DNA sequence: TTGACTCTCTTAAGAGAGTCA
DNA sequence: TTGACTCTCTTAAGAGAGTCA
């Protein structure tokens, strides 16, 4: 809600409601090929899914709370970061899975960037294989590789040239 | 539908159309701090852009001939690509700007790949960077770097682990 | 047969808000 | 007040199809 204590009050319900979601283990790509562990805390598949919390799409969110007798609701992986500035350089703020898991709502598997910049991790090489996010990539993403390209640049004719 | 034949034909009058948009010379980074020179034969702001060539929406066109009293269309970059498969791994491919010119139809700044692996180029390093696509990037994707991230993982309480 | 417009749709990373009990 | 559902929207890489003269 408005008051700084308000909101802090909700950034600890949440993180006390979310710390009590299964811890699953993962084990992914860093890049290099080197390994790592990271702990993600799923919000489970079916309801009930932890107070505050409800589904409002297959794989989105929302957590609510009742302030000033009035209900208050944001996307469930935003609630971190709700006393930062909802955008950057005139793009909307995004909550942002450094563990490519969407279940998972551990913050420290989370940053606020643009949409652009949360997509792009999708193809990091990682920590260990040349991430270059100032906010580091905790896993190499999930799309990084060599593509499957299926036709590449050509041309019949000689009107063209690269 | 239409023959072998009659689809070369529709690629080379592409060809002998888009060789004569006009030809951009642009700068680009390659990556490892690097630059480079792409050409891009870009299609007109506004109409008329050229025989056959009409716009669908800001930064959309189509293709269509007539042939045999029947209206074919084509989305205006996939014409190079008419007579390859038009799907790998159960994704439909799509058109993809190795250059990042939406404009430009320079079919030698194009290939033909999944959505996601389209996406992706836009943060390769590029080929003097470190891309590791199979049919490798022209330039460095205009959103590598650092990224611009507000705020990075962090917690209040004590109730996570990475 | 052609040009210049019109409309809506796909994908996968993300959102806000209303209806009931 | 809290839970469990429903709906549509945003973005930026991409698409197909209709109308009129
Ligand atoms: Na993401
Ligand atoms: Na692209
Ligand atoms: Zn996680
Ligand atoms: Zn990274
Ligand atoms: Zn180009
Ligand atoms: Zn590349």
């Amino acid at each position: 809600a408005l008051t700084n204590a308000q909101i802090l009050a909700v950034i600890d319900s949440w993180e006390e409601t979310v710390g009590q979601f299964p811890v699953i283990t993962h084990h992914v790509p860093l890049g290099g090929g080197l390994q790592g562990t990271l702990h993600c805390y799923e919000i489970p598949l079916a309801a009930p899914y932890g107070v505050g919390f409800a589904k409002n799409g297959p794989t989105r969110w929302q957590y609510k709370r009742t302030i000033n007798q009035v209900v208050h609701r944001w996307g469930s992986h935003t609630v971190p970061f709700l006393l930062e500035p909802d955008n950057i350089n005139g793009k909307t703020c995004t909550a942002s899975h450094l563990c490519h898991n969407t279940r998972c709502h551990n913050p420290l598997h989370l940053c606020w960037e643009s949409l652009d910049d949360n997509k792009g991790r999708n193809w990091c090489p990682g920590p260990n294989g040349g991430c270059v996010h100032a906010v580091v990539c905790l896993r190499q993403g999930p799309l990084y590789g060599p593509g499957a390209t299926v036709a590449g640049p050509q041309q019949r004719g000689s009107h063209f040239v690269v």
